[PDB]
């Protein structure tokens, strides 16, 4: 249900992932989410702050998680929602989506 | 929004919320929400762990949260996806809520 979500990109690379984020300014906050290329049961946050970009694993457990489990989500919507209010470990909220 | 939830009692008093724990089994992870009686903007989560009843007040901030802020919510519904999965500052996470 997340695939149309505005900022999931799907089976992009981390690669691809960057250029998307410096193309759009590196804008603090500015985020997105994608598919692994490895897992297939597993997802990518890419987001930047202090022009900085950083990359979360979100890892399944079935519930998913970016640190390690101290905090589990149902699906990603939850985790999107989540982290839009509260930094928990990342270096700051989830503020605005990388267009697609 | 959380109006018609079924773990959202409205405005039932403290003593109602405790007696409607005690009568429904008093288990683990037993819990309701319920609107402040001493706050018009605020709300109440009764929980019961260890045959123990605690109460968490749910302050405005608009944003919710029962953590002194530490975590913070859009909603009610919200706040209450996330405690079933996440402990948090609570004794347990939440299980089952009380029927009205």
């Amino acid at each position: 249900i997340h695939r149309t979500q505005h900022w999931f990109h799907g089976r992009i690379s981390r690669e691809e992932s960057h250029r998307i984020i410096k193309q759009q300014g590196l804008v603090d906050g500015l985020f997105l989410l994608r598919d692994s290329q490895s897992n297939p049961k597993a997802f990518v946050l890419t987001l930047c702050h202090h022009q900085k970009i950083k990359n979360f694993q979100i890892l399944p457990c079935t519930f998913f998680s970016l640190d390690d489990g101290n905090t589990k989500f149902s699906d990603l919507i939850q985790l999107v929602d989540f982290y839009q209010l509260n930094k928990g470990v990342l270096p700051c909220k989830l503020k605005h989506h990388c267009i697609r």
